[PDB]
């Protein structure tokens, strides 16, 4: 573990997290909030926590990405693999009901609610940084 930057392929996005906790995605490389630092919690949990900010990316009861300034529940991801070698986050807390990490192809975030096994925006790749 080194700070990354989680570049999704559904639009070619890189994984933000703005100061007032705001949760999207954006295409510039130099933008100061896309470097993340995963932090595996345990074998199959990971923290996502901005290094520039601090804050753990976390997902509310509906289903919504935030920035926390708290590693709570609601901030611990399960980091699975695609068949395409592709990595996906999905909410532990929100299993069951699989809510993943995403981005809208236009760069927003895309709604836990409104996301499911197999989609494209969901579908992240880890890329090295320095
Ligand atoms: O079409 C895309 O732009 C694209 O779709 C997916 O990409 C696929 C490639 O296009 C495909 N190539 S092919 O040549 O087209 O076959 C292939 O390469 O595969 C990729 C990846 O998909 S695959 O690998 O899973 O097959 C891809 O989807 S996703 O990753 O799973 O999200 C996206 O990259 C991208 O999708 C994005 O746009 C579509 C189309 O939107 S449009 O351009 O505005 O028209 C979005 O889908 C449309 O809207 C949604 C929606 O709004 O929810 C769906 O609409 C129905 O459901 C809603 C919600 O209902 S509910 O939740 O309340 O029950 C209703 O409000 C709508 O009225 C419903 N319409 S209905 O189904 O017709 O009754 C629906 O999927 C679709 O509607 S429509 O047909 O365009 O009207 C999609 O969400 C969006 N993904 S996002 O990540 O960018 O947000």
């Amino acid at each position: 573990k080194k700070p990354k930057l989680l570049y999704c392929s559904n639009g070619g996005h890189f994984l933000r997290i703005l100061p007032d906790g705001t949760v999207d995605g954006t295409r510039d490389r130099s933008d100061q909030h896309i470097q993340l630092q995963l932090s595996a919690e345990s074998v199959g949990e990971v923290y996502i926590k901005s290094t520039e900010t601090g804050q753990y990316l976390a997902m509310d009861t509906d289903g919504l990405l935030y920035g926390s300034q708290t590693p709570n529940e609601e901030c611990l991801f399960l980091e699975r693999l695609e068949e395409n070698h592709y990595n996906t986050y999905i909410s532990k807390k929100h299993a069951e009901k699989n809510w993943f990490v995403g981005l809208k192809k236009n760069g927003s975030c895309k709604r836990g609610p409104r996301t499911h096994y197999g989609q494209k925006a969901i579908l992240f790749l880890p890329l090295p940084v320095s």
